[PDB]
């Protein structure tokens, strides 16, 4: 989507004049990491700042959208026809850390780009750590394309091996 291009860059906006970080997590993390954009994508992933979720609800409502319901890992929230999928970080040591996700899931550093401007992003990790959910869940071969290609694309950034050591501490944490 045009429109959700645009919503990313007005959403920043609004956080960047909050002084709130935000990271753009999923489908659109691994774009903005490659710096093109590679498939259509179903929402936008928000990874938030957890004790300023208030500032982020205010930036929804501020842009004409409306928060919905509690999500099982945060919230779901809705601007226009387009949804807004959030999860909470939280303060570790020297960074934000999403809860049951890679260390390193939030860098400081803008490390993506979309549409030539300079994002905060979930690291490859935390990306390709939603995959392994993803695969218990629901069998790999009923996955649809757009998800099968964009996990093969986190796979090739990341590199083989990094992959399966970090699938070797997800199957370890949750055995
Ligand atoms: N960090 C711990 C959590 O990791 C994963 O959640 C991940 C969710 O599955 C991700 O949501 C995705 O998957 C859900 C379905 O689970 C879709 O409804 C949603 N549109 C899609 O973006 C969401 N965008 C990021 C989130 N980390 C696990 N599925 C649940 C776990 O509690
Ligand atoms: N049905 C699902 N169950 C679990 N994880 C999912 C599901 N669909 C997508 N994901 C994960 O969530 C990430 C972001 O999805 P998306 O918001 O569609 O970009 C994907 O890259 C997958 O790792």
């Amino acid at each position: 989507d045009t429109t959700q291009v645009t919503l990313i860059h007005k959403i920043l906006a609004a956080a960047d004049e909050r002084n709130l970080p935000l990271w753009i997590g999923g489908g659109w993390a691994i774009d903005a990491r490659l710096g093109r954009v590679t498939r259509k994508h179903d929402d936008i992933d928000l990874t938030f700042p957890g004790e300023r979720r208030g500032e982020l609800e205010a930036i929804v409502e501020m842009l004409g959208g409306r928060v919905m319901e509690e999500l099982d890992y945060g919230f779901l929230a809705e601007i226009g026809d387009e949804l807004l999928d959030c999860e909470p970080a939280w303060w570790a040591d020297e960074a934000y850390e999403i809860a049951e996700a890679p260390q390193g899931s939030c860098p400081e550093a803008a490390e993506g780009v979309i549409a030539g401007r300079p994002v905060r992003c979930n690291s490859w990790e935390a990306i390709i750590w939603d995959y392994f959910y993803y695969a218990d869940e629901v069998p790999p071969v009923d996955w649809p394309t757009k998800h099968i290609e964009s996990y093969r694309l986190a796979c090739t950034s990341l590199g083989a091996e990094k992959v399966e050591v970090l699938r070797a501490a997800f199957r370890s944490r949750y055995a």
